[PDB]
């Protein structure tokens, strides 16, 4: 099992996207797509094919249990959350906490002080920024608004902190339930957010549904409201962190195209704390250069209002940017993710009946990787006076 003993830690994956000097026209017709879309389409079929390879295991509950066991066993960062939570006084240290924390430590944000964290429940992202802010930035006070589809708040971050969340309980249907697929909710959330916290230097949105062959597609309207909320609230100079997945659909591509008009730097990122076997990505915009015009605002909300995945811009005008995206898709999905799904199927085959053994083989490797993470994203102990109030 040498192939096991040689597994190496992943690297943080960061792919720069070019800003578009040119003025942004939001399309109202369909345009013939550029050739390169066939390439993204070829990536979608391939990535979907490898994923399919676990289909046979998903038919009997027995093999499906062994499948998740095997996936658990290969998760090199598993007991890191608990090490982090204890060693350093951290809170809501979900896997989301590590991702946001890793993002904070890599991206060199110019500012992380005024955070609007949307699709945030429970609140790992919020906790990560609180902790990073008070132990690394030392911002005198840290102010944040949050919102999420009202259901979960396992830790009582919504219950204890109601002057910060922007969505209502059903008992208020009378009303914004934090659902970012309703256009009127996104307008309202952005307004609320900018109504009690100015400016907004950091917007984050970690939304997703779950189900894999149409995961991106199922999530388009969600990832569009997510981003509409941000772009309607993020103040000039502010920063942005958005959860995406595959990035092969022409809408997603056109959405990234919109973004490239609004930041000094734009990147597609795959943090080591993002499972290497899933398609999760984090689009990251540093230094917002300008706000929406009043026309740009209306066109996008109406598209949210009456939604179709037709591209928002003429993709042919963004050839260079598109070549950069595919390069992230080649790096994150066609290589890394496919390399790691193959690796997990291989493990499954040689260890479906020997889980304990696989875990024994990988213990040394695990400690080294979690240790590396901690040395890469230095963590300090959070002062109890700077902790978030939790009701659970
Ligand atoms: C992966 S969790 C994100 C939170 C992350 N675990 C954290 O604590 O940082 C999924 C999130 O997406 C949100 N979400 C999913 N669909 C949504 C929608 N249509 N509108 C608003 N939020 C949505 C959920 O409310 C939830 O907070």
């Amino acid at each position: 099992y040498d192939w096991l003993k040689t597994v190496e830690p992943t690297n943080f994956l960061k792919i720069g996207l070019p800003y578009q000097a040119h003025p942004l026209h939001l399309q109202h017709q369909a345009t013939t797509p550029p050739s390169i879309l066939e390439k993204f389409k070829r990536a979608d079929i391939l990535l979907n094919e490898v994923k399919a390879e676990m289909d046979p295991l998903m038919l009997q509950p027995e093999t499906e249990k062994k499948l998740f066991q095997i996936l658990s066993s290969i998760d090199m960062f598993k007991g890191l959350r608990k090490k982090v939570e204890f060693t350093y006084n951290a809170q809501i240290v979900t896997n989301a906490w590590l991702k946001m924390y890793e993002l904070l430590n890599t991206m060199n944000f110019n500012n992380t002080s005024q955070a609007f964290c949307n699709c945030e429940l429970p609140g790992g992202f919020i906790s990560a920024i609180n902790h990073f802010n008070y132990t690394m930035m030392h911002y005198p006070t840290f102010n944040w608004v949050a919102s999420s589809l009202y259901p979960e708040d396992h830790y009582g971050l919504y219950q204890c902190n109601p002057d910060n969340w922007l969505m209502q309980s059903p008992l208020l249907k009378k009303y914004n339930n934090g659902d970012v697929t309703i256009a009127s909710n996104v307008k309202n959330l952005a307004l609320r957010a900018t109504q009690r916290l100015t400016p907004i230097h950091l917007y984050t949105a970690d939304g997703g549904i779950n189900v894999y062959n149409k995961q991106e597609e199922l999530n388009l309207k969600l990832h569009f409201g997510q981003a509409l909320t941000g772009l309607l609230s993020l103040s000039k100079g502010g920063n942005m962190i958005l959860k995406h997945y595959t990035l092969n659909h022409a809408f997603t591509l056109s959405l990234i195209c919109v973004f490239s008009h609004f930041f000094e730097e734009l990147y597609i990122t795959k943090p080591t704390s993002s499972r290497p076997t899933n398609s999760e990505t984090y689009i990251v915009g540093k230094n917002r250069l300008r706000l929406f015009t009043p026309k740009e605002e209306q066109v996008l909300l109406k598209r949210l209002e009456f939604f179709n995945d037709t591209p928002l811009v003429d993709l042919s005008l963004y050839q260079n940017l598109l070549e950069s995206v595919y390069f992230a898709v080649e790096t994150i999905h066609l290589k890394q993710q496919i390399e790691f799904l193959n690796f997990g199927m291989k493990c499954y085959r040689h260890f479906y009946n020997k889980i304990k053994l696989l875990n024994d083989y990988l213990a040394p490797k695990k400690k080294i990787f979690q240790d590396r993470w901690r040395v890469l994203n230095k963590l300090y102990v959070l002062e109890k006076k700077h902790k978030l109030k939790l009701c659970a």
